[PDB]
């Protein structure tokens, strides 16, 4: 009956990408200077590689191929423990089919279960769509390697062409095709008009959070989840810098919020707000492209987190 | 090992007449286990401690759909968790749909495929898919993907921008034509692609066995379309316990050799004796799994590996 959310992890690596997406939820760029300092994420590597439940460590951006010294460097550090690696890619790196031969080796040889290739209309002015299928028609190579192919997509750019044109590269590849969330770039450069709202507060019942995943982010900051609308709220996991990963999913499993959030839903809040006629007061979006949209919203300011403080009191006094 | 997961396939009788089905699947298709024996098997592996998932297959499942319910009832009990795969026929009426998505999820259903391309399209509306997709948004936790079967001169380019954003958040799959059932006489050889070959005994290896009580009666030791034509049963009588099942999956011999040795252990033994032509071997593939069908689909060529077996097993343990 032990902590939870202790077998995988994420670290984003850097801000810094050879793309400059007018969506990218961290606003990457080849000028991106925000990062943690490579000592530390070295650190960080050694710890999750030594620690006794973490199976899987996932590494982000930025572009984690960019500097792929220091990435195979990591994943190095991994390999005597044998944990499991995921990767997330632009595919940059498919434009030279050398590149390609030998990272598919390296992958193959460090246990990286696991390759994700980004590519829309948002990320197709900056990798040419025969990079991606040099990596598509290469990992048919290694079955071992689950391979994803990940779409943004608005109700302009749909990435009906993009699809077309990567040809039978993508047979047996997962596709997936997601709509935007209104953080980083995105906010900005993209049309509100163009994001998909599929979700509403009517949809109640439905408005569950995904999981948590646990984030060492390249702000130096810890999050409970992989979502891009995780960082517009107050709520993080670290209160030091030399926090030790059993420490973060100590404060993982004892947050209240958290708790309640996966027990009990959105509808805990929604319904507390509604009550009390705070709906508006709170700026909650009627409509929203993700379930992570209306957290974003009932958790930006501490003062929206304290409001729930008493119901959260109330609440574990009557269940505990 | 393999004892975790069991598919049954409720019947071969379908709305649709894909010209490319595995199993020449039709609205007149007589093939099926009867009923009280399904109910027999589905409260044997509700009530097994080691099955955690139970998937149903066909044919069309919600063809049926008081039957796939009454089944779905008999595992509540023991809450095993259960996967489903459809045509999405049912779709046509959203009121239909709510109705099955709320039982659906009252009865632990994970995951939900719905399959859609040129070939289902003269049988299922395109409308009715983007009702299933679009109600999922409601159920966060059934797992639902689109898997789409093409040829080189039906990609589903059209079907996919057709379905607009109801896909979104779908995990879609386009894969090739295993040439089996109707994809043998109803598409051209030239239609299906070919990305493996003989040459090349890297990623000639079986991706795994997933235990399958077929609408034949038989036992398949994996879901492949390319099994049902093979003479590889796990069955050896009528009332056959899955401990049984299982107990034949581990012990058998060929399927041991295929795991350790891949397909290159078979396919040397041909090429050694000039059997390959003989055999119908293809010399390209669109899948592992088109081996295995030229391989072992008659008796007598299941068989013909026996000695070579026999020797291994003699020199190996
Ligand atoms: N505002 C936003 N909303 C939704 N997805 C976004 C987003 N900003 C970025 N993403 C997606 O988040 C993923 C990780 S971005 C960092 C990994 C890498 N450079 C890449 O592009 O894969 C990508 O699939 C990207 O398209
Ligand atoms: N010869 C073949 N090659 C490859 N996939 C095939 C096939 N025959 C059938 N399939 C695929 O096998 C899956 C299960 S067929 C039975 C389930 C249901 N009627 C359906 O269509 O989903 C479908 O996705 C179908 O497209
Ligand atoms: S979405 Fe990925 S490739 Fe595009 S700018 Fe952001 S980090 Fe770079
Ligand atoms: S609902 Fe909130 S905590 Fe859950 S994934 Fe979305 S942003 Fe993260
Ligand atoms: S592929 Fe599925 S829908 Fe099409 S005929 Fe076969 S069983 Fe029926
Ligand atoms: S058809 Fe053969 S290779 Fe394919 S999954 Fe079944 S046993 Fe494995």
């Amino acid at each position: 009956q032990g902590h939870m959310y202790n077998k995988t992890v994420s670290i984003n690596l850097d801000s810094r990408c050879n793309a400059s997406c007018d969506h990218c939820c961290f606003s990457s760029s080849p000028t991106s200077t925000t990062r943690m300092e490579k000592e530390y994420i070295r650190e960080l590597v050694t710890e999750f590689a030594k620690n006794k439940t973490i199976q899987v460590i996932s590494f982000t951006g930025g572009e984690v191929f960019l500097d792929y010294k220091f990435l195979k460097e990591l994943m190095e550090i991994i390999k005597p423990y044998e944990k499991q690696i995921t990767l997330i890619s632009n595919g940059f790196w498919g434009l030279s089919k050398k590149k390609v031969q030998e990272y598919f080796h390296d992958m193959n040889s460090l246990n990286v279960i696991a390759l994700t290739i980004s590519y829309d209309e948002y990320h197709a002015p900056f990798v040419k769509s025969s990079s991606i299928k040099n990596i598509l028609e290469h990992s048919r190579k290694y079955p071992d390697i689950d391979i994803s192919l990940n779409m943004a997509v608005t109700k302009d750019k749909m990435s009906n062409h993009i699809l077309e044109e990567l040809g039978d590269s993508i047979l047996g590849v997962k596709i997936t095709k997601f709509p935007m969330i209104s953080v980083g770039a995105a906010k900005t450069r993209i049309k509100q008009e163009n994001i998909h709202k599929f979700y509403s507060l009517e949809d109640e019942d439905s408005l569950h959070c995904p999981g948590y995943d646990i984030v060492y982010h390249h702000d130096g900051e810890i999050y409970p989840c992989c979502s891009p609308a995780i960082f517009e709220t107050k709520i993080t996991l670290r209160e030091e810098y030399n926090q030790s990963f059993e420490r973060t999913v100590e404060k993982l499993n004892s947050n209240l919020l958290l708790f309640i959030l996966r027990k009990e839903g959105f509808k805990w809040f929604l319904n507390i707000l509604k009550e009390n006629n705070k709906i508006e007061e709170f700026d909650i979006p009627y409509e929203f492209s993700s379930i992570c949209g209306v957290c974003g919203s009932l958790f930006n300011s501490a003062e929206k987190i304290n409001y729930f403080y008493p119901y959260m009191e109330k609440y574990y006094n009557e269940n505990f």
